[PDB]
């Protein structure tokens, strides 16, 4: 089976709306979400449907852009570095689980290039 998805709602967790977090939604997430290669990353890995029975044996910190999108639109984060870490966890998981040169790795690399381009210009905190 699949594990429960990562948390996207937790009223116990202190929250902020900051200009950096707004940029992560309006620029970073939106740029990657509309990309031709976004679709494998737009929801948690469905290891049943995709016949990857070892996926969650290997990947213990799952992350995906559907979860990130919910976290941003639900104001789940306290700071931008939390969200940046989620993106990097998503990319790292893909490189760890898969083989170099796989289509999915090429897709992650193209998304990560754009990610790096956008967070290079993360605005200074207001
Ligand atoms: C990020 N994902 C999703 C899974 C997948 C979906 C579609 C094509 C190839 C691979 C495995 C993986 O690492």
């Amino acid at each position: 089976s699949n594990p429960p998805p990562p948390e996207t709602s937790n009223p116990n967790k202190p929250k902020r709306q900051t200009n950096q977090l707004q940029y992560l939604l309006r620029v970073v997430l939106k740029t990657l979400w509309k990309h031709q290669f976004a679709w494998p990353f737009q929801q948690p890995v469905d290891a049943v449907k995709l016949n990857l029975p070892d996926y969650y044996k290997i990947i213990k910190t799952p992350m995906d852009m559907g979860t990130i999108k919910k976290r941003l639109e639900n104001n789940y984060y306290w700071n931008a570095q939390e969200c940046i870490q989620d993106f990097n966890t998503m990319f790292t998981n893909c490189y760890i689980y898969n083989k170099p040169g796989d289509d999915i790795v090429l897709m992650a690399e193209a998304l990560e290039k754009l990610f790096l381009q956008k967070i290079n210009e993360l605005p200074t905190e207001e």
